[PDB]
């Protein structure tokens, strides 16, 4: 029910996503498309947290026709454990990212897949949820 979003649409390349937290939408842009191809890649976000993050986990998801062909988990936030200075920000907070997102994705795939992406907290709540749509013929 939240809209589809392009992200990239250029001749060999398509990437769009769709927001699977019922709560609210989410802002997300590529800034080169084509470097989607090495795995490591530059984004803006932002989005309003509704969740308090004093842990934040996220889980990664590659479907391939239907599939869940492979899943990751990384810890974000927590004791000892915090990766990005927005760590600790509250609950209500306007979070803006920008920089490189990074897959750990080893054969980064070709052809038509899906990846879905959910962050959750301590109480393993719902922080961001979405569903990547990607068509890669480059």
């Amino acid at each position: 029910e939240w809209p589809t979003h392009t992200v990239c649409k250029e001749e060999n390349l398509e990437i769009y996503y769709k927001s699977c937290d019922p709560q609210q939408d989410f802002a997300f842009s590529i800034d080169r498309c084509s470097d989607v191809t090495t795995h490591t890649f530059d984004i803006r976000a932002a989005m309003v947290l509704r969740q308090s993050i004093k842990e934040l986990y996220a889980k990664v998801d590659l479907i391939i026709n239907g599939k869940t062909v492979l899943s990751y988990s990384e810890t974000l936030c927590g004791p000892g454990l915090s990766k990005l200075i927005f760590c600790g920000k509250k609950k209500g907070e306007h979070l803006y990212y920008e920089g490189p997102i990074t897959l750990g994705i080893k054969e980064i795939p070709q052809r038509d897949y899906t990846i879905t992406a959910r962050l959750t907290n301590e109480d393993r709540a719902t922080v961001a949820c979405a569903d990547f749509t990607v068509k890669n013929y480059l």
